[PDB]
């Protein structure tokens, strides 16, 4: 439940029967001869997995220092690595016997995914999505609609992500018996943080594989941008216990730190409690969690999961921001140096490698999580 | 050179001394363990090869016939089976000395190949495209300026895919000692049909591999696409000396084939002498296509499949809009796969098929390309 201070279970006592549903299904199937098989089935001929380790060599030569290497989960089905959690958790939601699946969206690619996942195995989906959200991500939303989906949009609060998440919670506190939550990030209540963050394992665990084969030897550092922490802990996760591996997660900086105007939770936000979950969160002075701003729309989570939160104060990982400004530059960068778009959100992370690899020993390997492709970003770099 | 009667390179002497460099370039990289590592390292590393071989049941058993499988080039960096013949061409050209790549693009799938090509090798690139296309194809326009390509819009004749093409060919006359022509598809003069077939073969290889894995036998029907022919080409061409694997190729019907406006050249084309082929295009004068699939804009065909449909090795087909339209839809919902419009072709041919077949016979369909790019079409027709 806990990461050292940060996690719990802070919900209604009309969600603690549900959690333990899901906690002790969890624990049956996670080790479950069936549901791996299945499960690594489905990643391999339907989402298709491995995804490749692709050395930027001339985006390498270019800076002058350390080795950048791309983990390349823009080339997941779907455009993203939220299909590998969302085809886990649909799977393990069609063995606990569950018809529907409901999920939040923001960006509007975990929706994608989840709607994805719900058609191959002949669920209902219905997506919780921020009117405000829906507005800027009609093409998601059109995705979505042609996989069978419904979008349900939130008009109560804000009209974003953190509103759209607490009408999921609402909609799965009377439709449990049936239905699975299908939680997007390694937030909200145990155990969703670790499930999450076990599902998308499978990033690393590749990762490690690869990078030995291509160096013999495991990297300096990986750098992963990180909204709620999904992406980040699927590649640090298996790397936790090497310890000359050094693990950087890159925060929306927004207009910058001082602005006001990011989603650097854990660089600039306080400790609190929402969505199930004790974590850091941008918050008013009443308490009220704020709302963030990025450039990339998937940075939009005003929290984040609290297994960062822990191994940022045992001081495991080092958490930075990159500002809207270093994000487009580094989109266009490895668009024209390398022939790969990058979604706005995994610009972020290679933002932050292009400074570091310019401080480091020509010796020395970075690899960058790739978290997405961005063909959804199009509109949003044409207007900025 | 011929594949039958149909092919070889009926082109004026400007173009013959570029194309007998091309040849001899060829016939020298094309099993070279050099230039093979460095394409085998990029189809790897960079575009994600090898592509899955997905079955998919809920599919199969909603037809209630044969086992559909799907040959999953979705999935290739860039969305679509064209960067494997970008990136084996590109590599080529490199290796030749050329330091800049020209090539037309319809529906621009072709044209963001070439340009990621050309990023991911250091090389200029200017991508021909008729100003109608340039005009519905904002995005992948978009897409390539961002990969450092410049657009070129044709302004003379149609203004389609037909005019860029003859452009190109103007500028490839004039620019060809740094210049390389990455033609997209199994068209155009020799050596070109057989290279763009040979970059694009891997796709059967790797197929034909994979359902011996899955099924412990070949497959009973490969269905693909049919434009200029090569996604159709790559998947066939491994099984061609498989003599039980029949091989169905679909081409756009339209609005019907008795409407006249389709781009069906195999099924109601004329063989006649264009872009320096022999084989079969619509037309007396050659005319625009339609189809729904931008793709499948082109009024010719590669004169490989002229030659397999005489010899009766390959059966070739029309679907219409509204069928292709239908089972983009389906896939999408039945297996969550948004499909190209172009591959919906296939498809919706595959799903006419099965429902004939037993339930222990195999149909592989090459799903040619994602979705993501026919989005606004498919919101417009829907
Ligand atoms: C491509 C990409 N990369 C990174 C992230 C950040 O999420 P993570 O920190 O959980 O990986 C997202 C989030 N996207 C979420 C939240 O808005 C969604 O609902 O789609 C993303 O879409
Ligand atoms: C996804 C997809 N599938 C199929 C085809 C048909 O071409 P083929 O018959 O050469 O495979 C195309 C053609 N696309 C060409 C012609 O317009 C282009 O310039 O982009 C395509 O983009
Ligand atoms: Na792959
Ligand atoms: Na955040
Ligand atoms: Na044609």
């Amino acid at each position: 439940m806990w990461f050292g201070e940060f996690g719990g279970q802070y919900v209604p006592e009309t969600l603690v029967g549900p959690l333990k549903e899901l906690e002790k299904a969890y624990k049956r199937f996670k080790d479950d001869e069936e549901f791996n098989r299945q499960l690594n089935y489905y990643l391999k001929t339907w989402a298709g997995r491995p995804t490749p380790l692709y050395y930027a060599k001339r985006l390498t030569e270019k800076i002058g220092g350390a080795k950048v290497y791309l983990k390349r989960e823009d080339l997941v089905h779907g455009g993203a690595h939220k299909t590998n959690n969302a085809i886990g958790q649909a799977l393990l939601a069609k063995l606990m016997g569950k018809t529907r699946l409901i999920a939040e969206t923001g960006a509007g690619q975990h929706g994608v995914a989840t709607a994805m996942a719900g058609a191959l195995l002949g669920m209902k989906v219905d997506i919780y999505m921020g009117a405000e959200d829906v507005e800027r991500q009609k093409m998601n939303v059109f995705r979505m609609k042609l996989l069978g989906a419904n979008v349900i949009p939130v008009n109560s609060g804000s009209r974003t992500l953190k509103d759209a998440i607490n009408e999921a919670l609402r909609d799965w506190v009377a439709t449990f018996e049936y239905t699975h939550y299908l939680i997007g990030s390694v937030v909200g209540p145990h155990p969703y943080p670790t499930i999450v963050r076990d599902f998308q394992s499978v990033i690393g665990r590749e990762a490690k594989a690869q990078i030995l084969e291509a160096e013999g030897q495991l990297p300096d550092v990986i750098v992963a941008c990180v909204g709620g922490g999904s992406n980040a802990m699927g590649i640090f996760y298996p790397f936790v216990n090497d310890k000359k591996v050094k693990l950087v997660g890159v925060e929306a900086g927004g207009k910058g730190l001082e602005s006001g105007k990011h989603s650097a939770s854990l660089n600039a936000g306080q400790v609190g409690v929402s969505h199930g979950m004790l974590s850091y969160f941008l918050q008013d002075e009443e308490g009220q969690i704020k709302p963030s701003h990025s450039i990339a729309p998937g940075l939009d989570y005003p929290g984040v999961g609290p297994e960062h939160a822990y191994l940022k104060k045992i001081q495991r990982a080092e958490y930075v921001a990159v500002t809207d400004e270093e994000a487009l530059k580094a989109f266009h960068e490895l668009s024209r140096t390398e022939g790969i778009i990058p979604a706005l959100e995994s610009a972020h992370a290679v933002a932050y490698a292009m400074k570091l690899a310019k401080e480091m020993s020509r010796d020395e390997i970075i690899i960058v999580n790739l978290s997405g492709r961005g063909d959804k970003d199009l509109d949003i770099v044409l207007k900025a």
